[PDB]
């Protein structure tokens, strides 16, 4: 609803501040660690807030789906908001962590925390601990729940398979030899499934699944069969409306390529291309000049992208309703519905 | 003994491949996360090994102490080795970290692993995976034992409290003022008991402590009082044998000051000391030129150190044995001497 759902939208944001207590109130003043504590809070205060929060808004969307009018106490509710600040911070180390490796300027519309003079490589740390606040807030607030292990595992499985997939970019993303070699669509996609994939679709149904009893190993394959394609989709998409279509566009709009970035644009390209173009763009790409940069669109437009968009885009709303009605035997569809009717949209 | 131990020290570092197997012989062929696992092999494999071990050693050789005719199963013995490279991971991934950080050139006899050519600044996402190894062993290892969350706490407890340390040390040792108004006994001493002491001497016999079954808080806590007096110590010492003292030492021989390294040396120093050294002393700190550097040490030697040392050490053995003696009512003390027979020494 243009309602409810800010509702929520607001109720989260409104957790911030107590997480922030939460994570530091006891911290500032340990006459032995508190000057470290401190600057954790301000760690915290630049870094985890910004987003939309849509990550752990789901988590919230999806225990109100699931929990019976028992499992509605405010005591539940907190900790369903509890465990969805945990995926906004998994994230924010996370890309706090990224910002360095790429050596970015910017983020989320302000400078990144490793730019901050004074700064620098402590990041490195900083960001180990939003890692561990992670498990810090879960253990305050679920620690005597029959699900504990069960959201631990989870986030630390997470963390792994996320670990992994970044690590494939690192190396797949390289100007040594530059190269749109090791751009395949079956690495791509690796990428995608692993880097964002899975703590962005599965981990926060997930952890819903858990908090209301649903720990069946199957079921839990129902559930990653469908979200993972609609993650998929998601980064794909994300992947166009950055440099293919602008008007309203909301995230960051401007664009890139001057970053060697893979992505789904190029990957696509360089397979409806031949020796002339390939070279073309092999070329201009991963390079940041105006002729470049706005040529290489050209040849994507040489190519025909918004064509393999919307023979994708036309092709997946089909695939995943399928696989909704394969998977969806136990787990209200209203759930992969939500997240379907706010992540579907496309733009030409 | 010069027997059993080294033999214990042999199973360990037998060891190794196995925990290298577990880790990877799966991922190793994944048609995704292939090219991911096989780095991560190496990164294993050029990281973990190398340092004498008897961080994970102590584990088992609580564990030993601790058992009973009925816990020495084959079975509970692996674990027990188990849960040891667990410790030796926890730190690799830090000490990777570490290095970045401090931009360090060298380790353990070789080249850091982010100077490794084509690695670089992908190490931080190295030193990730490296932390998840640890929660991967105990998940496959413990995961079906009474004290599998006991542990899982232990460990990412740990990280916490020594990523703060970390976090206290950057902070204060940085040469935008260089300083030695913030070297205070208090501080070193602070980030003494978090950065090193805790997943030093306590998360390994705790770790023993909870796979016996002895879950006991109050009994934790007369572990804590002991060991960190011993890791505190155990610290100050490696601080001496680094420049006052030479004959067959071990660790690595040679020495520091060109590191700004807050080091009890310099804070005893900082406090026999008058304007004049005190500007001596803060002038040719931190600064690698034999004439400083091997200046600087004329002012210890100046001040007088190994007096101190000794008043200290002399100190201790004794304040150790009585904490002993108050503490270990629950708690074979053979433990805790044996840490004592090994790691009081000192050289004059
Ligand atoms: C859980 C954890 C702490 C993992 C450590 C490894 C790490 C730094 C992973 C990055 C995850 C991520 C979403 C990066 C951004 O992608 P991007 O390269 O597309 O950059 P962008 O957001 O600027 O587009
Ligand atoms: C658990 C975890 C992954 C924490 C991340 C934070 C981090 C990098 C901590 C460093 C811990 C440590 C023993 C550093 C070495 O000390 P040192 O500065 O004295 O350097 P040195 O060994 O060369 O003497
Ligand atoms: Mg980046
Ligand atoms: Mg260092």
């Amino acid at each position: 609803s243009p309602v409810v759902v800010e509702r929520e939208r607001e109720e989260f944001v409104g957790f911030f501040p107590q997480i922030v207590r939460d994570l530091t109130e006891d911290g500032i003043g340990h006459p032995e660690v508190g000057d470290a504590v401190a600057r954790l809070k301000e760690v915290l205060q630049y870094n985890a807030p910004g987003g939309k929060c849509n990550r752990g808004l789901t988590v919230v969307a999806a225990y109100r789906e699931l929990s019976g009018p028992g499992q509605k106490d405010a005591e539940s509710l907190r900790c369903a908001l509890a465990v969805g600040w945990c995926i906004e911070l998994f994230q924010a180390a996370s890309l706090v962590a990224d910002d360095i490796m790429d050596q970015s300027l910017t983020r989320r519309g302000q400078l990144c925390w490793y730019k901050k003079e004074g700064v620098g490589l402590d990041a490195i740390n900083d960001s180990f601990l939003l890692e561990s606040s992670v498990y810090r807030v879960l253990k305050k607030y679920c620690r005597q729940r029959p699900y504990y292990v069960h959201l631990l595992e989870l986030f630390l499985q997470t963390a792994y398979q996320t670990e992994l997939g970044q690590m494939l970019d690192l190396i797949t993303a390289p100007v040594s030899k530059v190269d749109l070699s090791h751009f395949s669509e079956e690495r791509y996609k690796a990428i995608v499934k692993y880097k964002t994939a899975f703590y962005s679709f599965y981990l926060p149904v997930a952890a819903a699944m858990y908090m209301v009893g649903i720990d069946s190993k199957e079921e839990h394959e129902n559930a990653k069969a469908i979200l993972l394609e609609m993650g998929e989709y998601f980064q794909i998409q994300d992947d166009y409306l950055d440099c293919f279509g602008d008007p309203a566009l909301t995230g960051k709009v401007g664009t890139d390529i001057q970053d060697n970035k893979c992505s789904w644009l190029v990957v696509q390209c360089l397979q409806r291309v031949t020796p002339e173009q390939r070279q073309l763009l092999e070329d201009n790409y991963g390079r940041k000049e105006p002729e470049k940069v706005a040529k290489v669109k050209e040849l994507y437009e040489a190519v025909g992208m918004r064509a393999a968009f919307q023979q994708y885009e036309e092709s997946s709303y089909r695939r995943l309703q399928e696989l909704i009605e394969k998977h969806s035997n136990r787990l209200p569809k209203e759930i992969f519905l939500g997240l379907a009717q706010k992540i579907y949209k496309r733009q030409k």
